[PDB]
């Protein structure tokens, strides 16, 4: 899988004209190679529904005069840059036009993205319908008529409608459209169904073509819709609608699965569709380093001028960042994490939390700002994951006992695993007892929110001894046999009518409501909702009591520590073949600008940033900065190593070479 | 005026027990002294209308046993600690239950700040009732009895109001209640009664004791409101509600007028009340910092606990910010800016805009923050100011020339001053004429948009020739005298029903639009609104074309340039006195926690940060940091001075000594 991708959108409208006039494979060449792009995703067929090519199953647009995908193909393998073709399939708006009868409908018959034609946007197709059948054949058509290098199928994933072909189907097979359950089950059906016609007319025609199909989001604790793709595509536009959490709560998810994947960002400054729109290239040299970081190639979006040339500014821009990831490829290809802590997500147990972006929700934001900001090495598992490498597993907020979870819980913990849980993590469904060993019993629901957290160790809180405002729901409990390592104290009173204090809540009554963090032999438990609040408030306690659990379990044990500071992002990825790690270092720090977009103008040097690894390995051989190739200083003593980078910008990766 | 203070609020429900019980002479001086304080504003009475000291004219807090108020101000004078004194004017909760016919009044009947006594939050009285007459009261037994140094009044301002009193009143005036604008005249008059009355009072018995009156903003271009205050306190909380832009855009609009004037932050994470809400010190030694540098003395806002026990985490946390401030006030008493432009706000100016924050407008809040990242050296100015000291005025999009502008422009044209104007700045009201001679004629509102910005000169935009997308209102104008120095070029079509392309806008259909930016004699016109749209999609193109232009307008004559990156801040301070300037340089970078709250906790050391001086002095004498006192090696010619801080951390004064 090439490291230096870009997707060429060509999201083109009947009534622009000249498609492709401007088009030279002189051009499209140059730009590559100014971009240091070594494969281009290029279109078949875009939203609007047209062919780029002169095709016997769907129309040409009706302005272009000459075979554009076919010339694009043959420009790029010219100068060995591999090219993947891209079909829409969830939208073919001129089709849209013709066959409404095929579209997707919601429960009051409204259409989607755009609830009408009298609006500009893009209508949904219902792969319920013979729509499926033009679809495959012209997945058919590309397939044998095109020498390209695999298929992008995008607008597509389980979704739950309601059109005339989906009512009377349901009807038929004795489900109940009344029924959520049943039509979100008969959609599933429906999707499976799409990829499996998908993988069998492409096998009848090219056995082992790449297919990757596009629901912008990877969705976590599903095996069975990962294993429709050969490969992994993370669209991932941190000011695009994504936010800069989605990436690494999918990387990190994604990487232990085995799976090839690629981080996809935007040159744009915005999202998809923005002609005119430009980053500033610190913003792609410290993106495409975070997926190097996390074990991902690079995809950078673009869409080309209808008329076919490429534009410069773009490729000035994408090179800035792929010069230096070709430089770096070497030391990211057959990588695996070394990761201390699992992270079970919300979203992997399956289990409801609240939205805190497009596709992530505030429980796993939360815990993910955490472990970066923290430096902890880190996988996201899911129920079919194996926990036994992971020596701190995370059960956030709301992982309750359910039949699915308790066994595998309850095996790691017999096989010598620690837990940190917090607020109703821990619970049976019923919330009414605490299941796990962690040296307390449960009283309920905490009659106080917000309420306060007094740490009783040194070291927890930068300004040491008080009492902290906690604003997650929580779980009063009694101490039994586990350690109170901080107390929960209440309010005078809860802010209500005839009785407030001031603007917001009550100050502390100083009267201790019970252990608020208790530690046993198989872990610590937080009495309080603190992944969702650090994802809310944001109060800096929240992570300052957590990354103390976290360490306070780790202990001796802990394979890295370092003095990259907070916006830092660190990773050990090991190279087993070559008989090194790399320690991945970078420091970026977004920045708002308009009403909220968060973007990176600036890339501030560090000095001396010192690392202490504690690898499973006898003897360390050297220490050097790749692709520098620079010797550096180090002192080691078995496994255990210690270095100091004397400089870092952006990126910087640090080789390790062992003997086992 | 002291540069160390703390505004310690004391809201206090009637529904708390053992009021100060907990106060001592030795906590409240030993926690001023960790904090290193040397001015703190305490209680008299609070929003809930209680008095900490045993009242005649006001009731004492019923839970409270001995004069707090007396005992805080004894304890803080004999460590040398002034102590201002705080009333709520706007709020008295206890006396609002007993005479809601006091209360104000909208339209609707509704009160504020929440709509009934149902819910918890306080009602605000209308200052043209007898309500005003008891304040007189309570204000003067305050100022007779106790050592006080200064009055600070809470909850005022102008209103608008609709109270029985009021519509009586203004019926019998023969003003009409259905006219807003008489409505909002009233309360002018209102506003200016319950000042004056305040200071004939206070005058009364100790003549020119301070006082500031506190609305939460200081209104530019209302040198009257001002003026009723012997000093400014600019309440702005950045992670509080008002943001990163409100202080500098307030500072910078102070500092020129002489007034005396503080920052006022809070050590709480959130806003007003936030008890057990505590800030990471990096963020107030930054914020602490970006007031000395923009003339200001500092404030923190705490609420002490009802049981009087000052909390040591909060005075750590002060004290980490305010011993810095002690060793650096000698470097920024009496200190006058050096500016090379003049910003005229839209508040200033008094045209309409957008709001972007709580009191801040995008048009206004889009040129702050070109100008803070583009090291531009710059006042605010209002219609009232003097422009002869600056060579460049900015008028921000909306600046149309009504009687009250055009003459003071075409004046500081005549006088030899540059203008940088965009969108709709300097046409007639009527909007169908160009007033200022900027060299081109306006052919009317620009028929699309977005459109596209291609720049015609070099050196303008990082990555070079390109159409970049402009996402503000334009106006399509005709080069006459001027030369262009870019181009607008027309997208195919406008984004619409039946005509659209991809998911956004339209590509640049390449034909010229005619110029889009224009250099004359006299200045440079940008035909969008560049500001509005900086503040709403943030495009780094529209700071390019900005700094680009400022920096033609400047030229040879621009007083300083630097490499301190985008996110930094400078100013050049002038202690005339003292024959020195201070150059200001600060690194800071707020980054997004929780929901949407910009925070600081890393605080990244910078290296070799260059500057070059163009002081109007004859000689240089030395070039030293302070309060460091380390000479640095400089190399000067007349008033013309280039140095190199070693190393930058947080905030450095460089002091550059001269003769003149
Ligand atoms: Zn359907
Ligand atoms: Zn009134």
């Amino acid at each position: 899988m090439r490291y230096r991708q870009v997707h060429l959108d060509f999201h083109t409208s009947e009534h622009i004209s000249d498609i492709g006039r401007n088009f030279s494979k002189k051009n499209f060449q140059e730009m590559l190679q100014l971009g240091h792009v070594n494969s281009i995703t290029v279109f078949a067929k875009c939203h609007h529904g047209w062919a780029y090519f002169p095709s016997a199953t769907n129309e040409i647009h009706p302005r272009l005069d000459f075979d554009l995908l076919g010339a694009q193909i043959e420009a790029a393998h010219e100068i060995g840059v591999k090219v993947p073709i891209y079909i829409s399939v969830g939208f073919d708006e001129k089709l849209a036009w013709e066959k409404p009868q095929w579209l997707m409908r919601d429960e009051a018959d409204r259409m989607n993205w755009v609830d009408s034609f009298m609006k500009p946007g893009y209508h949904q197709f219902c792969l319920n319908t013979p729509y499926l059948d033009l679809v495959i054949e012209q997945v058919q058509e590309v397939v044998r008529k095109y020498d390209g290098d695999g298929i992008f199928l995008d607008i597509v994933g389980e979704r739950t409608c309601y059109c005339t072909t989906c009512l009377k189907q349901m009807q038929a097979d004795g489900l109940d459209p009344h029924n959520k359950e049943d039509v979100i089950a008969n959609g599933r059906r429906i999707y499976a169904n799409y990829t499996t016609r998908i993988r069998e007319a492409i096998d009848a025609i090219k056995p082992g073509l790449p297919v990757f199909h596009n629901a912008g989001h990877i969705h976590q604790g599903r095996r069975d819709l990962m294993g429709m793709n050969s490969h992994l595509e993370l669209e991932s536009l941190p000011t695009g609608g994504w936010g800069y959490d989605h990436f690494p709560l999918s990387a990190r998810y994604a990487q232990p699965t085995g799976f090839h994947f690629l981080g996809m960002t935007g040159k744009f400054h915005t999202f998809w569709g923005e002609f005119g729109g430009y980053k500033h290239p610190n913003a792609l040299r410290y993106e495409t380093a975070l997926s190097l970081a996390n074990g991902a190639r690079c995809s950078i979006g673009d869409q080309l001028h209808p008329g076919g040339q490429m534009d410069r500014a773009t490729y000035e821009l994408i090179g800035k960042a792929y010069a230096e990831v070709e430089a770096k490829e070497a030391w990211c290809v057959n990588a695996v994490n070394l990761a201390d802590v699992a992270l079970l997500t919300v979203e992997a147990a399956g289990v409801q939390q609240e939205s805190g972006a497009m596709y992530s929700g505030k429980v796993d934001m939360g815990a993910v700002r955490m472990l970066l900001e923290g430096k902890i090495l880190f996988d996201i598992v899911d129920l079919e994951s194996d926990w036994s490498g992971y020596k701190v597993l995370i059960l956030p907020d709301s992982i309750v006992m359910k039949d699915t979870i308790l066994p595998k819980v309850e095996a790691f913990l017999a096989a010598g695993g620690k837990v940190l849980a917090s607020g109703r993590s821990g619970l049976n469904v019923e919330l009414t007892r605490q299941m796990l060993p962690l040296g307390f019993t449960d009283s309920g629901l905490n009659p106080f929110r917000p309420d306060y957290f007094r740490p009783l160790c040194d070291g927890m809180a930068n300004l040491g001894e008080a009492a902290y405002v906690m604003y997650g729901d929580g779980r009063r409990i009694e101490l039994t046999d586990g350690t109170e390592l901080g107390r929960r104290e209440d309010p005078y009173f809860n802010r209500q009518a005839f009785r407030f204090c001031s603007h917001q809540h009550a100050p502390s009554s100083e009267q201790e409501g019970g252990p608020g963090m208790v530690e046993s032999a198989q872990g610590i438990y937080i009495a309080w909702n603190v992944f969702e609040d650090y994802a809310t408030k944001g109060s800096l306690i929240l992570k300052e009591m957590v990354l103390f659990a976290l360490r306070r379990l780790l202990g001796e044990q802990i394979t890295l520590k370092t003095t990259l500071p907070a916006q830092g992002v660190t990773t050990l990825q090991h190279q087993a073949a070559e008989r090194r790690y790399i320690n991945h270092l970078l420091y970026a720090s977004p920045v708002k600008r308009g009403e909220r977009v968060e973007i990176i103008e600036d890339m501030i040097p560090l000095q001396q940033v010192e690392v202490q690894l504690q690898l499973p390995v006898t003897d360390v051989k050297r220490v050097y900065l790749a692709p520098q190739m620079t010797e550096i200083e180090f002192k080691a003593s078995g496994g255990d190593v210690q270095f100091t980078v004397p400089q870092l910008e952006c990126h910087q990766m640090v080789v390790v070479e062992y003997n086992e």
